[PDB]
RNA sequence: GUAGUAACAAGAGUCUGCUUCUGCU
């Protein structure tokens, strides 16, 4: 309630009518910071004048959390305060929410949308734009289309544009090697937001370090299974796998040889990239192409599996790998399970013995993993109301490590949860937005549930509560991530603890710590130009983009991408709201079949009905779903990835991975047409 | 369906990833 005054200070510029980048740690008050610009704001309206203010932020529970703090603060002050979702964008009329409030907090995807589809023509229908994780303002993120689009307003000079502000706790450094090259990332940044001042606290440091705390690093470098059997007989069948491969075909015509660099990310890389040249192998025989391609695509897949199996050795239990294994092979033996893939199955069934008798052997447990529990064990026997984050990449990894702290609870009695991203398509991993609160929700109030297992879902945005120890196990990255990761152990007596067998791991960590500083010394040489010199410099790089961007703004037959069998021509395609590419007529049923949908969402005003697959027995390749729209209760819903295309012209086959280059050439979905086909 | 100056990169004479992760609609 009451402004602390680094608060105050942060806020001047902004206050003083400029856009403004506030630069302040993770849980520094930077909301309360806009807070206090929006009151000042609506206050200081030129006569004839009223305020309207929208505040963005990029995930749900973010928007969700911001809109009830400005809810609480404004309504009591009289003013309308409302919100809009991808939730209730099918309730909501955006023009009208606008119309009707003076502070609207939205995710930026419903503004891009409403420009898109002319409900909303101007910026100018704003006064105050504020930014949360304003450093997102890059590429084709919503956000940098949105200020694009006021950056377009503003060279066009016939328009009032809204007041900017940018909030974030990492400006980052790019790629920058050395100061100069972090201030121009920095001063590009701020170009795109249109950016006047960037505001930090100087006045009143000594206040805002009694309020943050910085955790205390440790960086513990371990050492790796001095013998690992479990890896050399995976490695033997990926080398047995790729030797099958090579007298199936000539795999050298299409791509390049391995380096058998198993279980690297590397090698992980090579399966993908060699994966895409397969699929688009052809030969004058349809037949034999299909029959190589389908072996082709089995073989990889495998190769793919024991690859992660290593990988999944390198972090957990040799009893991890060999679960995801075992489950991988259940999946085989109830799929299409044609020849090629019973013998792939035989010879892993042949070497399962051993690796079983391997898993048992306590003696060469992951000294990685031996750490992690002396670390948790320490904590928790030194303080039992400690609350722990424990980060760590892959969802493999983390549920490998639930699986551990499961089986053997923390001094026998803390429970993990886990926090994953949501489950994308078809996969069974994934939480949803409630699922994620509910465990939140266990992890913040529970006695003995003290430890929260998070893939990159827990960065930062959702509301997670203090944590006096953050370990991040093998999870490494950028300055911006590290800077962010802080505020989850933000309070007196926290620390923070990097796990790692890998020296280039420690390296990326002492680099962060310098980039950091070469961050914040850059922002300090900024902050002493004066006001003409910085809009010089941003006024450049907004003419340079301006350039770029200026200068830059055949039918097909679709191929099953698993067996080569013919689906469809483009002439058959519709898009439905630009995005969904339904599929026409009576020939197409002949081509794939289907079953009940294991999760049916909505969005978009379509009711998910089934999975569609390839009719092919021996195949059985995803294509994507059916649907109810409309007056329509099945419709086939295909996705790209899923197949090959192949020009009817010149016969060659290609791969796309999004839609755009080819919905030029595709009709758009039209309910009359539709409507007579029945 | 789409986004990421997130991960991990490998290549091409600043461009390129569909993999990992996460976000959004
Ligand atoms: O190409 C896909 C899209 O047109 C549509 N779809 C699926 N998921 C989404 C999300 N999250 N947002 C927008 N559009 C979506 O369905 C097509 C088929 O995709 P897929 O077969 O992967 O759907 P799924 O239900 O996940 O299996
Ligand atoms: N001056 C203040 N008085 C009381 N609580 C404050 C004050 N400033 C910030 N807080 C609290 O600190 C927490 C973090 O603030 P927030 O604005 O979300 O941080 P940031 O946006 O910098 O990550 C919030 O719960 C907020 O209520
Ligand atoms: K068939
Ligand atoms: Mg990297
Ligand atoms: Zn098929």
């Amino acid at each position: 309630k009451k402004a602390r005054s680094y608060q105050i200070e942060l806020a001047q510029p902004a206050i003083n009518g400029k856009n403004a980048l506030i630069c302040a740690p993770t849980g520094s008050g930077k909301t309360f910071v806009s807070i206090l610009i929006c009151e000042h704001h609506f206050q200081n309206m030129p006569a004839g004048r009223k305020a309207k203010v929208v505040f963005l932020a990029t995930k749900v529970p973010v928007y969700e959390q911001q809109k009830n703090v400005f809810k609480h603060h404004f309504e009591r002050q009289g003013y309308s305060v409302q919100g809009i979702s991808g939730e209730n964008f099918s309730n909501v009329s955006v023009e009208k929410v606008i119309e009707d409030s003076d502070i609207i907090v939205v995710t930026p995807q419903i503004l891009v949308n409403s420009f898109e589809d002319g409900t909303l023509t101007s910026l100018s229908i704003f006064t105050l734009m504020i930014f949360d994780q304003c450093h997102n303002t890059t590429g084709n993120h919503p956000y940098n289309v949105l200020m694009t689009r006021y950056l377009e307003q503003k060279f066009n000079s016939a328009s009032q544009l809204p007041q900017i502000l940018g909030l974030t706790a990492s400006v980052g450094v790019g790629n920058a090697k050395n100061i100069e090259e972090t201030i121009e990332h920095i001063c590009s940044l701020c170009s795109y937001l249109d950016i006047q001042a960037i505001s930090t606290v100087r006045e009143n440091i000594q206040e805002l370090q009694r309020f943050m705390n910085k955790p205390e690093i440790d960086v513990r470098l371990v050492k790796r299974r001095i013998h690992n059997p479990f890896a050399a007989i995976i490695s033997n069948l990926m080398s047995e796998t790729e030797a099958l491969m090579r007298t199936i075909y000539s795999v050298d015509t299409l791509s390049q040889n391995s380096k058998k660099d198993f279980g690297t990310q590397n090698y992980e890389h090579w399966i993908v990239v060699t994966q895409r040249k397969c699929r688009l192998l052809q030969l004058e025989d349809k037949e034999e192409e299909s029959r190589i391609c389908r072996a082709l695509f089995i073989c990889t897949e495998h190769l793919r599996k024991y690859n992660d199996a290593l990988i999944i050795s390198e972090d957990a239990r040799i009893i991890d790998a060999l679960s995801y294994l075992t489950e991988f092979f259940t999946n085989v033996k109830n799929g299409p399970y044609t020849e090629l893939e019973q013998h792939l199955t035989a010879k892993f069934q042949e070497k399962e013995p051993e690796l079983i008798a391997l898993s048992k052997d306590e003696t060469n447990e992951n000294p990685k993993l031996e750490e992690l529990v002396c670390i948790l064990d320490d904590a928790y026997r030194y303080n039992p109301q400690t609350r722990t984050l424990l980060f760590a990449k892959t969802r493999a990894l983390v549920s490998a490590l639930k699986k551990c702290m499961e089986e053997n609870p923390i001094l026998n009695y803390i429970k993990p949860g886990v926090l994953m991203g949501r489950g994308r398509r078809d996969q069974t991993t994934g939480m949803t937005l409630p699922s994620q609160k509910g465990v939140l929700d266990a992890f913040k109030t529970s006695k003995d549930n003290r430890l929260l297992i998070a893939t990159s879902v827990a960065d930062e945005g959702i509301d997670i509560v203090q944590c006096n120890l953050v370990v991040l196990y093998e999870y490494s990255g950028n300055v911006t991530k590290m800077i962010q990761v802080r505020g989850r152990g933000r309070a007196a007596g926290s620390k923070c603890i990097l796990v790692t067998s890998k020296t280039e791991v420690v390296e990326n960590e002492k680099c962060n710590r310098y980039k950091e500083e070469m961050m914040n010394k850059a922002v300090e040489k900024i902050q002493k130009w004066d006001e003409e010199t910085f809009a010089k410099k941003i006024h450049n790089l907004q003419m340079k983009e301006r350039v770029l961007r200026d200068s830059r703004r055949g039918q097909k037959n679709l191929l099953c991408g698993k067996c080569k069998a013919y689906a469809c021509s483009t002439d058959d395609i519709r898009i439905i709201k630009d995005s969904h590419h339904i599929v026409l007529g009576e020939a197409f049923k002949e081509r794939y079949t289907t079953k009940p949908h294991k999760k049916p969402m909505q969005f978009d005003g379509f009711e998910k009905k089934s999975k569609m697959y390839c009719r092919n027995n021996n195949c059985q390749h995803d294509w994507g779903i059916t649907v109810k729209y409309l007056t329509f209760d099945n419709l086939p819903v295909i996705k790209i990835k899923s197949f090959v295309m192949e020009s009817t012209a010149t016969g060659t086959q290609m791969d796309f991975q999004k839609w755009k280059s080819i919905n030029s050439s595709l009709k758009n979905f039209d309910v009359e047409e539709m409507s007579n086909l029945y």
